[PDB]
């Protein structure tokens, strides 16, 4: 058996967007994303599926069967996010020198926290509120992320910006959105923190610069080609990271993290391991560099930056395969998340239904290249396959587990194990096709079923254990049966 410490924790995690609408009252129209996927030239474009959330899985209204599924499940740890648009759809006055181009500082007092509770949707924080009281009563402990893409209407029209227009909301492009992101996150701490375990500022911010300003095939709102916009959504989400933080630490003395969205670099052949080091430097190191260690080119030290982070919170899928070239490096097709969908890619490794290769090595190589860099604490807050026949689920479930055991082994200080995700849900410009639950949805029904997998995961969870009887999962899922 593969026996955790007692104090690891195995749980879930869900985006709001993803997973609360679909049942009556919980419609939220009054984001960049909901326009986005709801945007007649984005469907007709084909970069929105022209599936719409409203139609999702209703965690909004079915929290208690969710809940008790985790229960059942037994399940001690959850992370989820409150919605910015659902506490304050409506814009807030003009606040502060938008022009200035670094945010250093922005003040939190109760007097400001007061003001800014009158513009507050009190429905939505009570519902929240109930929400989470459930889950907390089922013993489980509760990461809250406060950003988890979606922004307010009013801080970001994404289809005008789409069209080259500059002149509007243009999210993160503005500091407007950095100072009120501060503002948001303060308030959201002041007003939960009774609830709340531990904090995480924001999910996967490389893939909000990286695919709304780059990779704007995905889909990803507001998919403005720029290299340089690109840098300014970026360099502007980690100053929001950092006055974020000191917000909320203004009101709570809990601990403050972020989850972003990683993969395992690997050389192609034994002359490509240079090429690894820039790949890392260039998806991850330059990041946490600024918001630990303040470093930030313009190379300098940023004090308002230095120090901004407890925890880290790794979501890994597939790796990245690079080689070495003249100009630098290149990332490889036919590898990790660049396979044909249910195939096998050219190491001859299965793939998942979204074209992601099974390598659950690379988990062990995330967890202990940033333990090694920052000695910082990790959770594993989100690790799953896109499988609705649970075909893989398995054998991925329980090697990526493996994995994390491995790490723990080799010194790195890993708290828990969250699984994407313990029910499918909206998978944003690819709608409902890709199933990453543990349970299965009827999304006609709204009716929650276990995949063979979500039993295993009861195995695992409930003897906090990689059991004897299961161990044979702790491999690649054989390919000869499987579509190739
Ligand atoms: C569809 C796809 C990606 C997204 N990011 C934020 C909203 C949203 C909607
Ligand atoms: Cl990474
Ligand atoms: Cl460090
Ligand atoms: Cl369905």
């Amino acid at each position: 058996m593969y026996s955790f410490p007692n104090s690891f924790r195995f749980g879930w995690s869900q985006a709001g967007f993803q997973s609360e609408m679909g049942t009556p009252g919980s419609e939220d129209p009054n984001t960049d994303g909901y326009k986005w996927v709801h945007d007649p030239e984005n469907m007709a474009a084909g970069l929105v599926s022209g599936d719409l959330p409203e139609n999702g899985p209703g965690y909004w209204g079915n929290y208690k069967t969710f809940h008790d599924n985790a229960q059942k499940m037994g399940l001690k740890i959850a992370r989820l996010n409150v919605e910015w648009s659902r506490i304050f759809p409506n814009p807030l006055p003009r606040p502060f020198d938008e022009s200035k181009q670094d945010v250093t500082e922005v003040e939190i007092n109760e007097n400001e926290l007061k003001r800014l509770d009158e513009y507050a949707n009190k429905d939505a924080l009570n519902h929240y509120r109930e929400i989470f009281k459930d889950l907390k009563s089922r013993g489980l402990y509760f990461i809250l992320n406060m950003y988890h893409w979606p922004l307010p209407l009013w801080l970001h029209d994404p289809i005008r910006v789409r069209r080259g227009d500059f002149t509007g909301p243009s999210g993160w492009l503005s500091t407007r959105t950095v100072y009120e992101f501060a503002r948001f996150s303060a308030y959201i701490a002041w007003k939960f923190d009774d609830l709340v375990d531990e904090y995480s500022t924001m999910n996967e911010p490389n893939v909000v610069g990286g695919l709304g300003y780059v990779g704007v095939k995905s889909g990803f709102p507001p998919g403005y080609l720029s290299f340089e916009l690109s840098r300014r959504a970026m360099y502007n989400i980690i100053q929001a990271h950092a006055r974020a933080y000191d917000g909320i630490k203004s009101v709570s003395k809990k601990p403050v993290g972020i989850i972003y969205a990683n993969s395992s670099f690997q050389p192609l052949t034994d002359k490509d391991m240079e090429a690894v080091e820039m790949a890392e430097n260039d998806n991850r190191w330059w990041f946490f560099d600024a918001i630990i260690r303040g470093e930030i080119t313009r190379k300098i030290v940023r004090d308002d930056l230095k120090g901004r982070l407890d925890w880290i919170g790794v979501n890994y899928y597939t790796r990245t395969v690079v080689k070495r070239t003249e100009k630098g490096y290149v990332s490889l097709g036919g590898y990790g998340h660049g396979c044909e969908r249910n195939s096998v890619s050219l190491a001859g490794l299965p793939t998942s239904d979204f074209g992601w290769e099974f390598f659950p090595e690379g988990l062990y190589d995330v967890l202990t290249k940033y333990w090694n860099r920052y000695h910082l604490y990790m959770y594993v807050t989100e690790n799953g396959i896109a499988d609705d026949a649970d075909y893989q689920r398995p054998y991925y479930l329980v090697s990526h587990v493996y994995q994390v055991h491995r790490a723990i082994n080799s010194g790195a200080d890993v708290r828990g194990y969250l699984h994407w995700s313990l029910a499918d849900n909206y998978e944003w410009a690819s709608g409902f096709s890709m199933r990453f639950g543990l349970l299965k949805v009827d999304y006609n029904t709204k009716r929650l079923y276990w995949r063979p997998s979500a039993l295993v995961y009861r195995e695992i969870a409930t003897n906090g254990a990689i059991t004897d009887e299961i161990e044979h999962l702790n491999s690649v899922p054989p390919v000869k049966p499987l579509r190739h």
